[PDB]
């Protein structure tokens, strides 16, 4: 997985390699005889030797190994340094390689200061061939040599083995690796301005070929029109495929794994926004009848791969409400959507259009303290297949869709959407309903870039080193809808797992209280948290995004995310 | 869910209850008001009260919740204690229950002296309705009724809300609970002597119908003979459904759930012995066109289910080496199988027939020391709806199949089994090959009252009680032979992981070397093991069968095997 390296020694900054086969320092320069890998179950390879570093306990012995060998040949980078099997840590005496218990030894790669593992091993899926999409297995024995990598032949491009054993088994696959042009793999779109990867043949669950377009810098399939809508449903380009239409990796509600807006929609019946068997909550494409059907996210079906060609307070009225350049107004005179929207067109006005977060939170925070009652938005539909548009024209940048919504029903021809809830977030409905409304007109700084974000009248920053607790900053989550802005920022961030991001609660001494570095009214656990006292909090993206799990004060690090003007 | 109980305090010796919503000591009156069950995400569940019991972290506070609450509502039992969030530990100060750090207060169930975690908590499955077979989410809400437990209306039986929210969703089940009798759920066949359960409006993955089925006292179908196939193949069922032919709970190879032996099969040439998608280890039937197909374990099929209507020292010839009541002599002039039966026929004999893993072990070790040479086994078909019988007439008990195997080809008439490896496993084999063969022909304390099983010349036993390390015995494991006999005790025993087995492996100090308790010749670790020095090992069921993890050896328990008599 991606790029070789070399495992230079702290204390003497000198590089390791194997010479008959036993470790031994040596000048740091980049020749091939210090370059090291990772291969799959953990282990290092040293290109050169096409051999794994291990340990043999059957004391003990630290040699290098034939990678298929039953020696224990894994290892765990902990805080720099580098441990095995018993966490026996590699180190260095003499200019000579061994491994010994509780050795305060440090390594770190060649050319950086980062660790052995700092960069995760990263999965080559496959297309075409016999392996129906399965990952690279690295490494894999071709007669007499290891091969780490792709092979180059004319086979038609770049293969690998896809199993621990290329004597046997003989199962192969292409090699879809990250491309800046979009050709050999992909297939350029012009009117769209998106190249698209028809994953036809292969089998893959829901994240499987959403890591599977990470890897390749690309995003899951998204549809935002009804023009794409009636394209791919002609052409093999699979009978049936993945979309990026998921429920697992957001806070509640629908969205598309690259975050663009979920307003254009097409509803299998059969299987809905409101899932028929629950629990499935990641959706596909039916390239025949064109549906979109949701389904278990662990179905291993073919999928389809898309990346781009890349190229101050106001004053209105009294009553109205006022945030940034507009000013809303809440309107309790319960009344249909088309009785709300023309009445605010009597008020000189339209039905209130959302675009960030922070209209959110001023359209719950500021206007109430209902909660439970359905207030109407602007966003509405009238097409088959369903396109949801706001009422005032501005283009749809926000969906900000409740569990199992957007629930648009089957051909009904009006659908008009409202916020309910703690987060004021959406729900489709039929558009009949008497609901309160709001209403929105015109009325009347943080530091320069980069990596400031603003939400409101506070600044964050995503500090991107793997840093220890408390290191930089202390974030303090004061409200819910802080707390769902931070989760957006992670999401936008990272992709997708594999990055913590450390809040401001901490456990000091060990009694079993949680607080802030100077009141914890919010709390946001993750499932069977905290689990254990005294620990730093951290948070991550994926399932249950933004949830806190705690953390080790001393091993752990992770990402900073802060803020300022508060 | 299972049964409800009391919660004894152990210094003592009274159960506590809710009164006013606040948690007192009570004299053990065995009444309906100190009931206390468990509901899902590890809730403990007050049935008078209807309420779940919690903790307050917003400073302490320790009482009674809606069970639908944000509070920290979930409980672990640590060796009889029962922690919460930050490991608060449940405690009584004056007869009054309140929530401290460091707590040494012992809690056991009412009757009993079982810990509150002795008893896992068992998903109760459903039929039709329209969840699809989802598990029972209990509890749930009914007009003002907390339901723990499955409800009778009439509904046509019982029935249970299978998501968090009953009044919204509306998804409902009806109850698959263990039976006595064979009606109600299940259809008779006394033409096979077991009942059947065709869940057909299912979609569970292999390992939830297992646990479906085990929950139900029965086990997933095996079809061992013509008729059971033809029988399903006809019978308005679900055209596709899951069997007990897995390959995932297995050490290696495809086997039967129930342990049944694997000798009639009916392979899709399409999907088959050998995977086509990678990783596909757990097979299903096509109740139309009768073939068996292997299948991703994680796919959302039906599932049919059955149970049962309940109703040492010889000498021989020279040359020959013996084994109870038989001998074996091993042939090195290779040939084929009709050619070496019958050259055996001429010996007064017949090709070996195995029916122990000692039968293995002594005709692998034995015999020789080489492994590489496959060698002739009494095992034929000649059928095409595939039945496996050996040529003395003998019962196959004992189906020892390779990964992979039985890889019985499509349409070919004659298919010789025969053995390779180190371990002397079966694969399946045109019988036209030239085999050196192995032939067996006729020959010349523990007490079994007290739970003991002979392999060999050896008498082992397993120890019930989920005991810490050492507290029974501590078993040294000797040869991979062994191993694989303790693989097929534990799986006949428990089911399916929840239970490990303690192995007499420990690190004494902290050197990080392991050794058994007065030369580790054999190792088995499982997958980055040894994870951590100075540690218990232990071993379990399911995947990874048998594999050798570290644990510790204060806290965790597991159950004991021992031997005696070799």
């Amino acid at each position: 997985a991606n790029d070789p390296f070399t495992i230079v020694h702290g204390n003497t900054g000198k590089c390791i390699k194997p010479v008959y086969g036993w470790i031994v320092a040596d000048d740091c320069d980049e020749t091939e005889d210090k370059l090291w890998k990772w291969v799959s179950q953990h282990r290092l390879f040293h290109l050169h030797s096409q051999k794994c570093l291990g340990l043999d306990i059957t004391v003990n012995e630290l040699r290098m190994f034939s990678c298929d060998s039953s020696a224990m040949l894994w290892w765990k980078c902990e805080h720099h340094s580098l441990y095995g099997a018993a966490r026996y840590r590699l180190a260095l005496k003499d200019g000579h390689g061994t491994a010994i218990s509780n050795a305060s030894d440090v390594w770190k790669k060649g050319g950086s200061e980062e660790s052995l593992c700092d960069q995760p091993y990263h999965e080559i899926y496959t297309r075409d061939g016999n392996s129906y999409g399965r990952p690279c297995e690295f490494p894999f024995l071709i007669d007499g040599t290891w091969h780490h990598d792709c092979i180059l032949d004319e086979h038609s491009g770049p293969w690998c083995a896809t199993t621990l054993n290329y004597e046997y088994d003989r199962k192969w696959g292409i090699c879809l690796k990250p491309e800046n042009g979009c050709e050999d793999n992909w297939e350029k779109n012009e009117q769209f301005g998106s190249c698209y990867q028809f994953n036809t043949q292969t089998a893959l669950s829901w994240k499987e070929a959403y890591v599977s377009c990470q890897n390749q810098g690309a995003d899951l399939l998204s549809i935002n029109s009804a023009a794409e809508l009636t394209y791919l449903k002609e052409k093999g380009i699979a009978k049936i495929f993945w979309i990026g239409l998921n429920q697992l990796y957001s806070a509640r509600g629908w969205e598309w794994s690259d975050h663009k807006p979920l307003n254009f929609l097409n509803w299998d019946p059969d299987r809905p926004s409101a899932p028929t068997i629950g629990g499935s909550s990641c959706a596909r494409m039916d390239a025949e009848s064109g549906l979109w059907q949701s389904f278990s996210c662990e179905a291993q079906l073919p999928y389809v791969c898309r990346k781009p060609l890349n190229n101050s307070d106001t004053r209105c009225d009294a009553g109205w409400l006022p945030n940034n350049g507009f000013c809303y107004l809440l309107v309790n005179e319960s009344n249909s959507w088309d009785k709300a929207h023309a009445k605010c067109k009597a008020f000189s006005s339209d039905l209130i259009s959302i675009h960030s977060l922070a209209d959110v939170e001023v359209v719950v925070t500021k206007l109430h303290n209902d909660i439970k009652e359905e207030v109407w938005i602007g966003l509405k539909n009238i097409n088959i297949p369903t396109l949801f548009q706001w009422s005032d024209g501005t283009e749809v940048t926000l969906t900000y869709w409740d569990e199992n919504e957007p629930n648009v029903p089957y051909n009904k021809t009006p659908n008009c959407v409202s916020y309910l809830g703690e987060l004021g977030q959406w729900k489709v409905q039929s558009c009949e309903e008497k609901l309160k409304y709001v209403c929105k007109r015109k009325g009347e700084m943080c530091p320069p870039d980069e990596g400031w974000k603003r939400h409101g009248e506070t600044c964050y920053k995503i500090y991107e080193d793997e840093v220890p607790f408390g290191t930089n900053c202390n974030l303090t989550i004061t409200s819910r809808f802080e707390q769902e802005y931070l989760n957006d920022l992670m999401k936008k961030y990272d992709k997708s797992l594999r990055k913590y991001f450390w809040t401001g609660l901490r456990d000091v001494d060990s009694c079993g209280e949680y607080n802030w570095a100077t009141a914890v009214t919010f709390s946001n656990w993750n499932f069977l948290e905290p689990a254990s006292p005294g620990g730093c909090v951290a948070m991550s993206t994926g399932k249950s995004v933004g949830k806190w799990e705690v953390k080790d004060c001393r091993s752990f690090k992770a990402l900073s995310i802060c803020k300022k003007m508060s």
